[PDB]
């Protein structure tokens, strides 16, 4: 227990699914947490379901909103003190091949999945460097930052960008002794509310030709690797990709 | 010889350096070539230096210009017939860490390096599929689509995006029997005019801790792998990354 | 705490350095542990330094010894009950290029680093499958399972073999619902007794051109990722590579 | 044409299938070739089918035979002059999971696929370095040097070892200015005599969940990438992996 003692974390898209599980385990391990999402109804209920305002609060923010990122860090500092930990988890998907992606779809997805992660990573470095916080930026990528999917063209682009941009940030932070690590987490298929709302999705994701374990994961599978990466347990890990995918990318 | 017999190729950024070498070898192997760039002075001289208008022409185009991509394919079809081959080579770099990248720099680089490659790949699939051309899309990435560089944050993002987006397109084209392959080429450091204009750059790039061969490459090093990928010699290669880097990524 | 409640672990080469740290943290998290090594003087002192015989014991064994692997699993079962967890950590290095490796050096290194990991993985699957133990095989690889080093030819061969052989085992175990996961851990440079016995080694390993963090790691850096992989926290992770290297492979 | 002018090549396992196609294209591009295999009936017919003894000869040799490697290089030098090019292509497969691999199977496969490639690579460096030959060692790996297959445990081990050992050799040769490059080729499924002798194999290999192109390749697909790597066209490529797999590893 207390694996995140003293840590102050921002988790984008932390009001449902994977992000909510990360927030729940972060609080359980002693972190103070600010979760974000676009809808305040979901967000305020999510925060209250996890802990008191002394442990966890909600901040309404679209991760594509550059100016809002400043307000998000400001509000987290005011509530909890200097931010030590950022999980860039908010993301969207378009079910389109590259061939069939409209430019509006392309720009919308990249605004959230790529611009948003860049805005959070850039600001995180500027706010967390040189403070002795054992700071950690955890950028959510995907198995689809490693392998293509024919119907996830823009998603693939964004997750490949997050994968390699994070290595750049890791190196710069390491070479400059900033006390900031940057790593990526790559979930396979995980049982989320979106998955349960798509008839047949889970069965398709569980075929052995997709997930060799024959079933999909659960949100706490991603929460636990994020606890390790936020914790000083992982103080020598930077610039690395952490895959939790039921074997998807091993075949 | 005649390794590209009958092929019709568009090469973006084909008026100098690597792109010009690709265009030169493509013409030598029997392809008809349309090269692009932003400046007509450079472009018309480059075309004339390689061959006659029956072999190679110039089309003025910024690869970030979505509507211009349609006009580029139209003009190439009018000159040479249906396009079989696209080399998405135009790209720019910003010498900034993620931390120090302005949003204007971020958007400018991504417009050329990511949006431009998406526009060309998407249009290429739509124009080249199902025509029996043995079509090939060659997306220029970089060693910096594999590894970070602390001073190339936005570049890293764009080249990681190109790397994985290209796998998505490769899979969709393969699964749908489009007769279009998509692969990425990843140059290491190559002696180009930009390199020769930066005092000390080549020596820095040639340190054994960067390039184990102790020297950088030349534009024809990238031309030759592009000839292989454009040719029916590589008819079973799709979704793959081809690295020509003097050992940079092997250590 | 109790992150390894009920687990029974074998750690090869667990009497010094990284393996001893893994064993120490495993016991702290509630596992029962059998550590191995070739020298009983080191091994019995190591076990006693960590806990009582009810928590941790030593078994003298060279990991290249195929028949001894059976006796090792037998003795662990007798002391602690069915084995749930195997860390294949024992390994040796030869400071030779491929060109300068003698065949005797080649065979000696592969006997420990490759045959030994195969013997333990094969036996582990046979002993741990279908017992509801949440079983986990953690194969120690290296950054040198990803990148070459000109003076580690045989080592590179063995660590690349361990990396991909482990994916085969992961897939078979997943597809057959064996309740056995297989993953690899890839340390960068870690401060060990061998390192401290080589004058100048740590400084060389800490150059930014090798480790961007500017220093090497410590044994607990590898212990903590092994706790995560042995624990049911990582029940959806199989067939994956976990790198803890101070940024070495990110550039 | 003449892409291998003046080159002198050894191709192991060059008497059937992929190795024979490599030998055929090498001769077509002007190389002198010594092919090997265990059976002289196959080997002498293969050589005669490709060219005259002035172009191509056969040498009977099991690639696991260390002393025979010396005799093989000696005989090639005597026939054709100093060897510039080595394709380590001979290899075998066992259809067994790690769990079900006998130690005899393990040692037999590794003797050919790993020891043999080490013996040829080590000797090749010693014989080809510092002679101004533009020397190239092409080590045949596999898609199964990248991803696991549950029924190819020992094969996976050997191909992962070849993949990373080759990077070590590439780096040492580059750093020491030996004028020797080392790269790996990774075929997907290819229509060979062994494949045609297994009922149902090709259909299984052609399922979209295995090969997205929906069919397997042919031996000339691997010959053409080997011509590029043997040729001075690839003089800046070393330490790299070249995949020709119909999309297998892209998903
Ligand atoms: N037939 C259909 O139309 C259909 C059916 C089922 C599912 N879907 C999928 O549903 C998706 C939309 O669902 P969703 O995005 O609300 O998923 P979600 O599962 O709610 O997203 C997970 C988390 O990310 C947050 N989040 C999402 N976008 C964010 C942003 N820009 N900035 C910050 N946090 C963000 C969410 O909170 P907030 O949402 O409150 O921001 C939530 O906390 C569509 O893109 C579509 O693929 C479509
Ligand atoms: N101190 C300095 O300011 C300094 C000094 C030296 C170098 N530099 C670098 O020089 C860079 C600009 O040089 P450059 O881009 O002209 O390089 P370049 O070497 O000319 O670019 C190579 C090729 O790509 C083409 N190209 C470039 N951008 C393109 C686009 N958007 N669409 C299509 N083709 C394109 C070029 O033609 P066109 O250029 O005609 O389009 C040319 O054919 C700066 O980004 C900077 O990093 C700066
Ligand atoms: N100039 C020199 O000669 C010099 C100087 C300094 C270091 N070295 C290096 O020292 C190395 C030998 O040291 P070491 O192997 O004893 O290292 P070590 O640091 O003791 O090895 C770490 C752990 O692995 C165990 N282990 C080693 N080989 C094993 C095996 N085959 N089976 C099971 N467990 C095994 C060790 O216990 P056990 O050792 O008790 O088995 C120990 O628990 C040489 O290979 C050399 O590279 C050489
Ligand atoms: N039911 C069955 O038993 C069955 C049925 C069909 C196929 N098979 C498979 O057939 C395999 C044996 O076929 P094969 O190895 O002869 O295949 P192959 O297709 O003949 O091998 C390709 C090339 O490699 C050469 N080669 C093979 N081993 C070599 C070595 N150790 N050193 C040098 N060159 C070597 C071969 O010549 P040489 O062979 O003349 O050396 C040939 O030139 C078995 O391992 C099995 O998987 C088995
Ligand atoms: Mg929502
Ligand atoms: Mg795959
Ligand atoms: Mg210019
Ligand atoms: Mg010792
Ligand atoms: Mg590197
Ligand atoms: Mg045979």
């Amino acid at each position: 227990s207390n694996r995140l003692d003293g840590k102050v974390a921002i988790i984008t898209g932390g009001t449902l699914g994977i992000g909510l599980a990360i927030a729940t385990k972060f609080v359980e391990e002693g972190a103070k947490v600010m979760i974000t999402g676009r809808h305040s109804d979901v967000g305020e209920k999510a925060a209250k379901s996890v802990g008191t305002p002394d442990q966890i609060q909600f901040f309404q923010h679209d991760s594509s909103d550059e100016d809002g990122w400043t307000k998000l860090f400001d509000a987290t500092e005011k509530a909890f003190g200097p931010v030590s930990t950022l999980v860039n988890n908010a993301g969207i998907a378009v079910n389109k091949s590259v061939e069939e992606t409209t430019t509006a779809e392309w720009r919308k997805l990249l605004a959230v999945n790529l611009d948003g992660v860049f805005f959070g990573t850039r600001l995180g470095i500027q706010r967390m460097k040189n403070k002795g916080l054992g700071a950690s930026i955890i950028n959510m990528s995907s198995i689809f930052g490693f392998v293509g999917d024919p119907s996830l063209g823009a998603y693939n682009a964004s997750k490949g960008a997050v994968r390699i941009m994070s290595k750049s940030a890791a190196l710069d932070c390491a070479l400059k002794d900033y006390d900031v690590r940057v790593n990526t987490v790559h979930p396979g298929y995980i049982k989320t509310p979106l998955v349960d709302d798509l008839p047949g999705a889970e069965e398709a994701m569980s075929q052995r030709t997709k997930t060799p374990m024959g079933h999909i994961g659960e949100p706490n599978d991603i929460a636990y690797i994020c606890v390790y990466l936020a914790s000083n347990e992982s103080k020598f890990a930077t610039g690395s990709e952490f895959v939790v995918d039921g074997g998807y990318t091993a075949q």
